[PDB]
């Protein structure tokens, strides 16, 4: 499964066992509610079974109602989407004539139906909810029938059950400006999703893969409100799909590298940037810098390719051999020798400097390791805790293998007096180049 | 209505339509709730009807009780505001002397009232529930008439009923330390928040925006648990009051802007930094860089002059003339030639920039423009999609022109030899310093 | 009623310093259990409306058992990387083997607490919170199969929905998170459960009056991580916060960009502190954290988490009193934007006013009472109200203390716009001297030469 190397040249580790989820595009249903619009209650008099019935149908009207008012480091290097805008461009379609008598008619005999817009796009839509049958066909009848004096109780609360749902819809929506992430129960219920994902035009691969991961699925979807024209609530439901699965990722994680000196200023630091996650895709390598914004369950990453960069295979040269021509890898420069640690997928790289107490510890055996100053590695196998300074880091214990690649820091071959101490995106390249003008520009001067 | 101004000269875009909805200051009321303190009830008994309300007494006292234990880019420039500064001033008033009886006493006649505080401020407030009545003055006396055992299963219903607003407003202080935002329906009923705006001191103009905008309004809003003392729950809400109202705003999109050249390294780049929200106020302009923090519906932008701002009117002149002297305008430069794109209101700016592949398709026809190197924009009149490598773009489809001003690159006025390629922040004015500072050298030494 | 405030004209920052620690250092973990059965497939035909509802929560139960098994199946930069759930998810990972809820499920069939000992060693206290069990294997069940499934008392239904909807609600919270929960609601851990757990928590008194005092603050900082429902058992692992630091000195210090005040537009020259955020001394060094959103306080009482911060030498103080000072380097920033702004402090109000801004301080009662020139300013809480910073109007704070002018003059007159280095992020004092001394020697001995 899942292995993990460490590189001590460049202060930094590389995990490889993962496999792909990418969010790479968008599904959109339409999802209706069927409601009713119901005539002002004759029910006159606070018999204690009538007030329940009449103050439930009231909770209805107010929520229709209420609904009809509601109606009217490297991240910077990313870009900008609009998150909604396929969801948002489904729903202003169908603000257009008669297109809720379409979908209405659609879905009058099931509750499932596909229907092609005005616009010629074909959208599954679903009738979750049939507020309007059940008010109309059963609940006033029996009302009816027993003169709004249940003499069955058990109608009332099978109604009550019913309206809640509606209820916490709308109470949602009133709190969220009709655009909501995660998807809540209330919108969509898991057995509804579930159904959704095998009615999706995509492969079986697909549909079991969105199918035991409903819960990420669900995190990565939008619900946006779009009408309540007739007697029908509707709001799209905008789905992840993933067109790129199992392929080869790895994620990256980067420390600060600093000649270990203990003299209080005169260190100088050097840090790669390029932390985050990578999946190649398409001939390519996708890099996602925020890392947090990743989501991994077992071995399986879903990342979302609005987040990410599109690299060429290249890359993967940063990880052995720092200062390969083929690619320019990113660094950044400091004299902040400030210490720290990066807990990765398998281990912990501890980044300790100045006086700072560095240790590792077991759960039964107590210190079992105190680092010297420097950028070194510990796994996950015979650690458990590591305390860096007043911080105590809890380690991984996923299962897995680690192999620490020896080799001498990298910072150690430049010299603090040519040393470019503020660059905070530069590359091996761009600092050889300052370097060289100031290698030159001092040295001509003399 | 609205508009978008696409400038390929620097390699960002205006869109112009909007109109304001300036947060300015707030408004406080307090919010009070009336309840009754239960006495450990000494109802014993396993039939399932005593069995209900027994466990509904033991849910409402636990949430008093639960409540008793609460008593005890250039985003960086902004500043730093306490965001409920006004509504905990108001509750702290709240737990000196006695003040909540002034309250009581007040709300004793009506629901709303006008309470003048020890400090002097008079600040509304409102009685919502009036849960001690039914307590105390009829379910009690039934559940003592009757031995606990309640004949009709539908007077313990009432009462769940009942208990159920204070259940969930007691759940959402447990879980937000007693400061939430948005304020829920539980917390103030959809009624109940139109009819506290008919009652603020504000103009129709500023009444009719917020009733028309609840969901924007909650959003702007905190809800501030306050005291517990004599059987009284009260807890201020902050309300956000409208200052600046119906003045021009403008959204600026920017983008990296690159040299096209084919050598792999040795390109150059430079990106307008002052992205965001512009809104006209007051003679001068407020400027939100982070937009995520506004909110748009229809044509309408809300913002929050906590996270902005205030510059002079000539901001504007970074749009139409970058190099003007009157106005330094933000930039940042680099080598890192990276592609991606841009989504604006009304379309798309794609940076695409080495190998990497960038179309613009339509959902019928398929693809219909494939980009070449360098800083373009699109439509998203016939463009439904835009795919800049591995990574696939859905464009705003809101209706408006969009309108593409021809310019040359501002980069290539550059030469990659002098530039200076690491600036976070920086300036017209500071590059073109450092670079004739750096002119300065080469030229008066080497004659030499 | 200890706390005060010192502002620093100099450097153009000032210092709140009445505050007490209480540091997440680490953290205990808990297994928390639910008794539950498995409902198997009902056989109820007819359409009564008793039975309908009876089916209706039966099969409502059925599905949250099927999600749950599906569940089973400035410096910020300088900070470092944690992994905040490694330690419960590890508890987590071990109760997935073969027959390990076993251990369990026999340690608490006598009483509700017991400490159980994994198979990787660690013992861990595990406590069952609710019985679902009994009630509907021995309760209600054996009326369905009884009455040929028509109940006869609508009371039992409604008594089931109420035993059945706290499983209901943990069930959602932990299918909308992808099974890891912050902050731990009332409905994974109920007030009562939380209070005992902390008594059992191998704590100093002090600890467990600090925790007992501020639940809802320690809910903020817990985490509920769901791990299995195998055979009857649903076992959730609860991580809490231990406050390993509590009651050392603690100061929170603002910072404001500090910059020339003459009156041509550009060419003016600016300089930031950095270093803003809250500092506690805790083992005889300091514990800084930069980010002071992640800090919460209560009163006089500052709760941080030691996963936030940095850990830098007790010299860190110096920087207030004299920002030249030799024995630590300060960290600031330098620009040339000329803008003006407003920081808040604990107990008053900077006001950073350049350029032609209208800065302003009121009160509620006498309206407008200063006008701020330009340069950086401070004013107490006492008596002002409301701040208005161009067309920003800021609140401040009206907790009671005393704070102090600390009369100096700017830094920033020290240095001459000619030479000053205007694009630092990071940099130091020295650092910035050095670059001065590096161009001011260029200068000098091209001259001589
Ligand atoms: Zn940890
Ligand atoms: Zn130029
Ligand atoms: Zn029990």
């Amino acid at each position: 499964n899942i292995t993990e190397e460490f590189y001590q040249s460049t202060c930094s580790a590389v995990s490889k066992g993962y496999l792909s989820a990418l969010r790479t595009g968008w599904y959109t249903s339409v999802i209706t509610i069927e409601l009713s619009n119901i005539k002002e209650n004759k029910c006159n008099g606070t018999d204690a079974k009538v007030k329940l019935i009449k103050q439930e149908l009231d909770k209805y009207k107010n929520a229709v109602t209420e609904l009809q008012l509601l109606m009217q480091f490297l991240g910077f290097l990313l870009g900008v989407g609009s998150a909604i805008a396929s969801g948002v461009a489904v729903s202003k379609v169908l603000h257009l004539e008669g297109e809720v008598n379409k979908i209405k008619s659609a879905l009058l005999s099931t509750n499932k139906a596909v229907v092609s817009l005005s616009n010629g796009v074909s959208v599954l839509t679903s009738k979750v909810l049939d507020l309007k049958n059940y008010i109309d066909k059963q609940l006033l009848p029996i009302v009816n029938k027993q003169s709004c004096s249940i003499s069955n109780i058990e109608t009332v609360i099978e109604f009550q059950q019913k309206n809640n749902r509606l209820l916490e819809i709308t109470r949602e929506f009133s709190v969220n400006a009709g655009v909501t992430t995660p998807v809540s129960t209330y919108m969509l219920t898991n057995s509804e999703l579930l159904s959704l994902i095998n009615d999706m035009p995509i492969t079986n691969d697909q549909k079991k893969l969105m199918s035991n991961n409903v819960q990420i699925v669900r995190q990565q979807s939008y619900s946006i409100m779009s009408i309540i024209k007739e007697e029908v609530l509707a709001y799209v439901v905008q789905l992840p799909l993933y067109g790129v699965i199992d392929t080869p990722c790895w994620k990256l994680h980067t420390s600060p590298l600093c000649t270990t000196n203990t003299k209080e200023g005169s260190n100088i630091c050097l840090t790669r940037t390029d932390r985050g996650w990578y999946c190649d895709n398409a001939g390519s390598v996708s890099f996602f810098p925020q890392a947090e914004t990743c989501k991994v369950q077992s071995n399986r990453v879903f990342c979302d390719t609005m987040n990410s960069l599109t690299l060429p295979s290249e890359v993967n040269l940063c990880n052995v051999d720092i200062f390969n021509p083929k690619y320019d890898c990113k660094i950044m420069t400091s004299k902040t020798d400030v210490s720290s640690s990066v807990i990765t997928s398998l281990g912990a790289i501890v980044s300790c400097y100045g006086k700072t107490k560095c240790t590792a510890s077991n759960k039964n055996r107590g210190i079992i390791k105190t680092f010297s100053n420097g950028c070194d590695y510990v796994s996950n196998k015979g650690v458990d805790t590591v305390s860096v300074g007043n911080t105590l880091y809890y380690v991984n214990k996923q299962e897995g293998k680690s192999l620490y690649v020896k080799g001498e820091p990298i910072i150690n071959f430049y010299d603090p007096l040519v040393f470019p101490s503020d660059e905070f995106d530069a590359s091996i390249s761009q600092v050889n180049e300052k370097i060289n003008q100031s290698l030159a520009f001092i040295r001509k001067s003399d």
